[PDB]
């Protein structure tokens, strides 16, 4: 009768995601200080099995993670089918908290996916030369595909990892200090995501005309800047936070009207976005004694 | 600003690991070596708030650009959030003293 009331249900189900963060800190736990795997080392501890077994293998602690995204999944399908699926999508942080299942579960398909064709090229193999079925098997880091489906595991595990932290959202407004301040940090989201549509109207401006630019230059330059259009793209976000150099305009020619464009080009681009970024923060300045 | 440390530390922390999870298995095979450690991808984190983290602590020297792809998105994502962050604290300060 104590566990039926509002206040220890909102504590036990606040413990049931304290339990799952600390299980996913201590899930990479034997690599806190290097991990020991070298990626051209193999490491079979068996002498009898390949090395794509001991990689592909669930262990007691990646078990009860699929256990607590297995019902996290099973109690947003009843809220789904409870509340109707109209009023459900009505709130942005329900599709935030769907994205996150549904990359949990992508990771767990092809960590699976994985191990079956682990154990399927095993059966075969139950020192000397492998047949071409068990080759591409018992291989570093190194020579893996680059489709493989155990890097695709361990890169959607990262952004599930960063995406299940935002669930605090959930459990920080029922505090006196830390729920005003949920509220003033949301009602600033909301007043850059106007702004955002002039800064990539500046920012598509300046990616398209100095891709146009420097183009015919791919490997006559500096570095690898402004050639493609998703080094045009990183070179004008980097340079935001001041990452980006000045070396990414220079040309090794002596076609220095060309370099001189990018030069003014970048100038332009930079003072450009100061402007647009001290507009936005003097709004809302503004926008917030009103 | 005690108060807002909080946030600004769970967001640290969210990134952390996330980002730990994802360079672990390419200790030796990285262009340097943030990313790898706990240590190594709590200061690659902590100088990136002062612009002293370079942009090619992302990159891994293998043809594997899937992993790549999403350090670039995750360390991108991890500067934007923290300078609505601190653009939000920045705010509530100048406010909080016309009062
Ligand atoms: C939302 C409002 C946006 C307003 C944007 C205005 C901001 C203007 C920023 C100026 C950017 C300068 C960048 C400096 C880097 C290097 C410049 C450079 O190499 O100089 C050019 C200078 O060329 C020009 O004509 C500069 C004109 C810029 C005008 C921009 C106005 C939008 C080359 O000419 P020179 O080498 O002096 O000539 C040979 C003499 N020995
Ligand atoms: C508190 C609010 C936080 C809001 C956070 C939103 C801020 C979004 C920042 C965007 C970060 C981009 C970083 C740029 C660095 C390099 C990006 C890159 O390499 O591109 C990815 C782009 O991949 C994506 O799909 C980007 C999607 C990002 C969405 C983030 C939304 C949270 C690779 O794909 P591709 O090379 O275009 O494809 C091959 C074609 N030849
Ligand atoms: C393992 C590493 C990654 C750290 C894991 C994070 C948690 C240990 C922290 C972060 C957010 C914290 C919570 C933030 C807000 C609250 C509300 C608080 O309740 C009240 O303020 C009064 C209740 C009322 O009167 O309504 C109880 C603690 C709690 C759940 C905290 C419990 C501990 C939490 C989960
Ligand atoms: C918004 C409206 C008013 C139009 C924009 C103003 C233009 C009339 C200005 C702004 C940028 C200027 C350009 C910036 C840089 C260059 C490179 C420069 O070339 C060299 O420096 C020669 C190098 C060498 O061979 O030694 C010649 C002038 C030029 C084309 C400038 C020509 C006049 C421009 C187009
Ligand atoms: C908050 C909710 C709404 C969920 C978050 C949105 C996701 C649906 C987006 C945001 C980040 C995106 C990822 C960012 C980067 C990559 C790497 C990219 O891989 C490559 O570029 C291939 C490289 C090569 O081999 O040439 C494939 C898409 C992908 C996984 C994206 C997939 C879709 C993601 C997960
Ligand atoms: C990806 C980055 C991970 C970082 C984790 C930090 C968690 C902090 C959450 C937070 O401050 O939320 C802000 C966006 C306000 O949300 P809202 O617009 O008030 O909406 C709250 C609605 N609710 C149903 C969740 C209560
Ligand atoms: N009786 C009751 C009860 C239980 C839980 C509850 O909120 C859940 C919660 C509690 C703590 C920490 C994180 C989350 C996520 C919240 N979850 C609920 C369903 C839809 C899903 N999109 C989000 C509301 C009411």
């Amino acid at each position: 009768k104590i566990m039926r009331g509002p206040f220890m249900k909102f504590v036990a189900h606040a413990a049931s995601f304290t339990i799952f963060l600390g299980l996913l800190v201590m899930n990479a736990a034997d690599r806190f200080e290097g991990t020991k795997l070298l990626p051209n080392e193999t490491s079979t501890d068996n002498a009898k099995q390949l090395f794509r077994m001991k990689t592909s293998c669930f262990s007691w602690m990646e078990m009860l993670i699929i256990s607590w995204v297995i019902g996290m999944i099973w109690a947003e399908c009843k809220e789904i089918w409870t509340q109707g699926p109209k009023e459900y999508l009505f709130e942005l942080w329900n599709m935030l908290d769907f994205g996150m299942l549904a990359i949990f579960a992508a990771s767990f398909i092809a960590r699976f996916m994985a191990f079956w064709h682990a154990s399927k090229a095993q059966s075969i193999i139950d020192k000397v030369t492998l047949g071409d079925n068990v080759k591409y098997y018992n291989l570093a880091r190194i020579k893996w595909d680059p489709s493989d489906p155990q890097i695709i595991s361990e890169g959607l595990y990262a952004i599930a990892v960063v995406l299940s932290f935002s669930r605090i959202a959930y459990i920080l407004p029922a505090n006196e200090s830390f729920g005003p301040l949920q509220i003033s940090l949301g009602r600033t989201v909301k007043d850059i995501f106007k702004f955002m549509v002039i800064f990539i109207m500046v920012f598509v401006a300046f990616m398209i005309g100095m891709f146009n630019l420097y183009s015919y230059y791919i490997g006559a330059k500096q570095n690898e800047a402004f050639t493609t259009v998703e080094e045009s793209f990183k070179t004008l976000f980097w340079a935001i936070f001041g990452l980006s150099e000045v070396k990414s305009v220079v040309i090794n020619y002596n076609h220095k009207f060309i370099e001189n464009i990018g030069y003014v080009l970048y100038g332009v681009y930079n003072v450009t976005m100061v402007i647009v970024l001290l507009n936005m923060l003097i709004a809302m300045i503004n926008s917030s004694f009103q």
